[PDB]
């Protein structure tokens, strides 16, 4: 049967699904690991044990336990990212979309959701893989991984909570694809991993990790890179936060085993309730439990690995959105509101930069402020808003990614860079937020291809060329089929805009601000 | 007899000089102090003692001993600033231009030449006061003062070389005008002191010094202010340089008496020959012997005096030129040339910044570089050249002056700020240098009024309105003639911070002169260099 497939762990029964007046096969919720519950919490994933009989893969799996955004109840703009199904610690499953009829040894694309390592689900609507698999004729796989304390509580030294188990879950899903994709028509030697935000940083982290390199061919990073200021913490900071989580819940802190046994007896929601209380400062775009530089998953510091060229060398395609910071200002900075232009006073601006760069001293803050303030008109609320918007975006996403792109390109086998700056016509967020973090995703997954969603014809065309750039890249290492997307080189550093207008080539994406964030500020904070 | 005037020191005989189809009286080379020669060198000035007979004041006096620029032999562009008379230590004289017939009690303007405190003369052609005195009917005075080591060697503690004696030479000349100017038809209760560059810093220094305050009514500062990074040094830095000068001449450095005795035995040109060897680092827009914060002429730090309003409270009129730094880049920065477009490579740009901000640590250097570099086009020779020009002008003149103007205005009784940006049609310097440091002076002294100088008709009108702004200000404290038709030069206020461009085009009112860069130079950089 086209829907009955024998994997190395047992049989799975898919389900024929409708897609743009046609159909394709869908295998939903296939377990790739043993449920990390009970004494397996915080522990590395163990491969799923073979099962007898046919596994029902007709419906979506549970979503991992996570913090749920209740800021705007009923508002689709924020809820579209919340878990759309029951949450459970038994959430290590993956989904596959195969074109019908089943192709032979075709290109595979593995999706890794973002969510700051504290949230995310593979079941979200904007992650529906049928459109992209059908349109570009590829086998699309979406995996899942533990988030929050469940996936990143780090107590280096211990083996019950070693940290980075979330990344290890992703690795096990990729390993599962390496061993079973061929049974669905996928070509295991031609696998492209791609993810947004934390999912982009994960992709970058697998590119760096030795144990992940042989599990994929090429990579796509969207609005995220391994070196982002929020994507990782030292073993020391990981332990401090881990112990503070214990303290917040009145745990025995005499030793790691005692601390862990205590944390394993608490209910999921009890941990999640105090998760944010472990951050060291009041801030925005900062998350509690993220990956740790342990010397194992990550041999040495991310920077040294990048300079020595110690990482997978292949073709990468990465980019960013025009306004990466608005989403986080809205949730944690004063003066911002969902129902107004959000003109920021001068005082709120000050408060904002302090929140954006929580680790910087006063001189550093003065530096950031001077760098983003037009002194011929400092009391302009619109300019203060946009300045804060750029600060959050340049420092947390754009510049860290540019540092990654320049470093990678020295050893890579081909880089393609993009700047996504299109404002969806049906966006439900206010206009001041601009091209929001994560909203290029709907275009990558072909959502504009469905009439009922009311997009414009120009946006449908945009989505079709983006999906084709992604797919063509995944199968050849070049988004161009034999206007051409120029290759990003160390010398010319070219990149293209990604919108409804004809292609345009630019050079040195936000080089001025990034020289400030990648060279000057770091140097200033080290010296003072 | 208009030309025969008896002063408190003795009689003086002036001369009738022609001026624009008319005539005016001129008293040139009148002594106001005793020759600071021999055992007087480095010492505070002493009042000129009464003389017998009539002093012949029909010719210019000698110029003080100073470094002479010979970079471009024969070039009018540079030589117009060199001594045009024999140099001598006996140089403490002043010049006076009086309208004819002699006014009864008119406005007086005293000119203090600039030249980095290491050069300058009251006798240059560009300082010919007959045009200004005649056109605005004011009594114009040209004073002089010891420059270089002769006027600023400072060994705090000693009374033989106390420092700031050049500033005291100026004070004594003002005291002379205060006591004798009435004899020339001018009102000592209405004297305006004005100067350019080091002259402008000087004027600002008299405004701050309790000992100069009662010697003048108002003040005009052109491209220079007291707080400029080059206008002064600490007593410690002054001593190091003083001692260093001795070491450069094999002097007994065992005590101030011996050192000073050794230096008084040397010939003028001998001191001058090693003057530049005492500077801390390789640099541009830095001079060896300048005023010192001695706690005497200057009660406390210049900054604390401005924050507390410890200074004369009157009306001031000040400003700067568009390209203050090009002149100093041509003389000491790699890549610059008089006979070229001077496109600066990235390599020379780096060197230039190091040279422009000699007191900066590596971090401070990166900060400056980043602040004036367009990273989307870093190898652009022209942007690199103009960047450097801006750096040197902002750090050394413009921003220090904006700091001054904003502090003074909080206590002053009237402030007018200008931005001179007109390139003379007959400039001899290369186009890249733009509106050069010091070239607004010719417009101030009416040079554009003499036909053979070939200025355009619009430059003559510009000169006339500038001289009128200056004089009217001197007379009333407001450069604008009440209820007149012409566009009004607005007051600079702490709130709106208005200023006007000064050129051949109609008047334009602007706000916050170079605030962006000046916030960098006045607020950010200092905090950065402080930390460690
Ligand atoms: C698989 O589960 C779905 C939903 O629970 C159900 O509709 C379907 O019948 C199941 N598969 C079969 C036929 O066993
Ligand atoms: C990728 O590697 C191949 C083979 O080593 C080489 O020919 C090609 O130039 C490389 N591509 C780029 C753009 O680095
Ligand atoms: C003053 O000096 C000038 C120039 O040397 C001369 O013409 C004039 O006669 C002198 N006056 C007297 C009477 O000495
Ligand atoms: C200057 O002082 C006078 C006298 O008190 C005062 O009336 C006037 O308002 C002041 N002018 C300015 C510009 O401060
Ligand atoms: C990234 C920080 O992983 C944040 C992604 C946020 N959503 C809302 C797009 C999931
Ligand atoms: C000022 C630093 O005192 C410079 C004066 C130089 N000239 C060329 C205008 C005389
Ligand atoms: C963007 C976002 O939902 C941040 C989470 C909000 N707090 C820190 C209040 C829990
Ligand atoms: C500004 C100026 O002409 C400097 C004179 C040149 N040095 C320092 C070399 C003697
Ligand atoms: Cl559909
Ligand atoms: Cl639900
Ligand atoms: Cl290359
Ligand atoms: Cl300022």
């Amino acid at each position: 049967s086209e829907l009955l497939v024998n994997t190395k762990s047992g049989k799975v029964m898919g389900t024929r699904v409708p897609v743009l007046s046609s159909h394709i096969s869908a295998f939903l919720g296939i377990p790739f690991a043993e449920p990390p519950v009970g004494n397996m919490r915080f522990r590395r994933p163990e491969p799923k044990k073979p099962w007898s009989g046919v596994w029902n893969a007709s419906t979506y799996p549970n979503n991992c336990q996570q913090y749920v955004d209740e800021q705007f109840p009923g508002f689709s703009g924020s809820e579209m990212w919340n878990p759309n199904r029951e949450m459970s610690e038994d959430c290590l499953y993956l989904n596959i979309w195969v074109p019908s009829p089943r192709p032979k040894s075709t290109t595979v694309m593995v999706w890794i959701y973002g969510g700051g390592f504290y949230s995310g689900s593979s079941t979200l609507d904007v992650y529906n893989g049928k459109y992209l698999a059908y349109t570009e004729e590829v086998v699309l796989v979406s995996l899942s991984y533990r988030v929050g304390a469940f996936g990143f509580l780090a107590l280096h030294g211990s083996q019950e909570a070693p940290g980075n188990v979330g990344l290890l879950d992703q690795r096990m899903a990729l390993q599962w694809v390496h061993d079973n994709i061929q049974f669905f028509g996928g070509d295991p030697k031609t696998v492209t991993i791609f993810g947004e935000s934390a999912g982009g940083a994960s992709v970058g982290m697998h590119i760096l990790s030795p144990g992940s390199r042989d599990l994929f061919r090429r990579a796509i990073l969207q609005s995220g890179s391994p070196n982002c200021p929020w994507a990782s913490v030292s073993v020391a900071e990981g332990r401090r936060r881990a112990v503070e989580l214990g303290r917040n819940l009145n745990c025995n802190l005499n030793s790691d085993e005692e601390l862990i046994h205590c944390l394993r007896e608490k209910k999921p929601q009890e941990l999640i309730d105090v998760e944010w209380n472990v951050l060291p400062f009041d801030s925005i775009f900062r998350f509690s439990f993220v990956p740790v530089i342990d010397g194992e998953f990550f041999p040495t510091s991310l920077e040294s690995m990048l300079n020595s060229g110690n990482f997978k060398k292949t073709q990468i395609l990465l980019g960013v959105n025009k306004d990466e910071g608005s989403f986080f200002l809205l949730y944690g900075a004063p003066g911002f509101s969902k129902d107004s232009e959000s003109k920021i006073s001068r005082e709120d601006f000050m408060s904002g930069v302090k929140l954006s760069v929580p680790h910087a001293n006063d001189l550093g803050l003065d530096a950031v402020t001077l760098q983003y303030t037009d002194w011929m008109d400092d009391n302009n609320g619109i300019k203060n808003r946009d300045g804060l918007d750029d600060i959050v975006g340049d420092h947390n996403v754009i510049c860290p990614l540019m540092h990654f792109v320049n470093k990678y390109t020295k050893f890579g086998n081909g880089t393609y860079l993009y700047f996504f700056n299109h404002r969806a016509s049906n966006l439900v967020w206010p206009e001041w937020m601009g091209v929001i973090h994560g909203y290029e995703i709907e275009f990558v997954f072909g959502l504009p291809l469905v009439k009922e969603l009311n997009y414009t014809a120009e946006e449908e065309a945009l989505s079709r060329r983006i999906m084709h750039y992604w797919a063509t890249f995944a199968k050849t290492g070049n988004p161009n089929e034999p206007s051409k997307w120029p290759l990003f080189t160390t010398k010319e550093q070219k990149f293209i805009d990604l919108n409804t207008e004809p292609m345009k080539v630019h050079q040195r994406l936000r080089v001025q601000m990034c020289v400030f964030w990648n060279q000057f500020l770091p140097k200033l904070l080290n010296a003072t």
